């Protein structure tokens, strides 16, 4: 099938997503990758963390009527990635220029008086290699956070600063 | 010379690893990986999973003399991979025809009646395609349960018979 692969993902259905209602696709290989926060609660453990993967989608689909939750994938504090809308699925999270060109990936947490721990920053890193050994993601591919895409707060000052840090990050 | 897309990994210093006294290295490529289990307690959060892998390495250095932990990786039920002896330095997990030619990697856990989550299953499979693209472990490395190298019940019934299933299972 999808044999447990590339970047140690936990899959929509083990942290019970509900099931997704977009379709629009995303033009193979990305060029882009957005970073953000979520502004929700944090969490540090897969239990914890499953669930506000849950939590969050709960709000965009629920509340916004989204077709799922917003972003590409979510990172925890407990140095996981959740997959969202995936690799091949256009998202919601940068606004109508960004959503067609890039991959969104979000923090679970507010990370403005708080820094993610090493764990989650690992995981961002981890899952966008294997990105680009899927195709998804051209190898040049550019890192930018959500202040050099929209008009935000997110994903975050200490945050932000860490990202700018990034190998692949463009101003 | 390949430094790529390979992994998340929970550095030595990070679980608090005692400084390791290990010098013997491994031939690169390695062609085996013998899957083990601890048979000791297991652990679901970061926070635990650093613990037990502290303890781990404390019962092989100061009660075995072993020079390090004797495996060169151990997986948490917490989804994470802990950096033993590395994927240059040759362990002691499964005896001295096995130990000088692969990478033995451990669920800390006992499996005889119980299965690791698949978020630990995930890992270790990543961390060996990791392996294989640092060219530290062959493409066509060959994955052996303990049981198959040594008269033992490691790594337990239950995972046993999960790695049978693995692609690059070889009894």
């Amino acid at each position: 099938e999808d044999p447990p692969a590339c970047g140690s993902i936990v899959p929509r259905r083990e942290w019970r997503a509900l099931a997704s209602e977009c379709r629009e696709r995303l033009t193979r290989p990305v060029r882009y990758v957005v970073v953000s926060h979520t502004a929700g609660s944090h969490c540090d453990t897969p239990a914890s963390c499953a669930q506000q993967a849950q939590n969050v989608q709960s709000y965009h689909v629920r509340n916004l009527g989204w077709c799922d939750v917003g972003y590409n994938f979510l990172i925890g504090e407990d140095g996981l990635v959740y997959e969202g809308r995936g690799w091949n699925i256009k998202g919601a999270h940068a606004g109508p220029t960004w959503n067609p060109i890039s991959i969104g990936i979000s923090f679970m947490g507010n990370y403005m008086n708080r820094v993610p721990p090493p764990r989650a920053l690992r995981a961002a890193q981890n899952l966008l290699a294997c990105g680009v050994a899927l195709g998804a993601l051209r190898s040049n591919y550019e890192v930018k956070g959500h202040r050099d895409v929209q008009p935000t707060l997110s994903p975050g000052d200490r945050l932000y600063e860490i990202i700018q840090t990034w190998s692949h990050y463009r101003a």
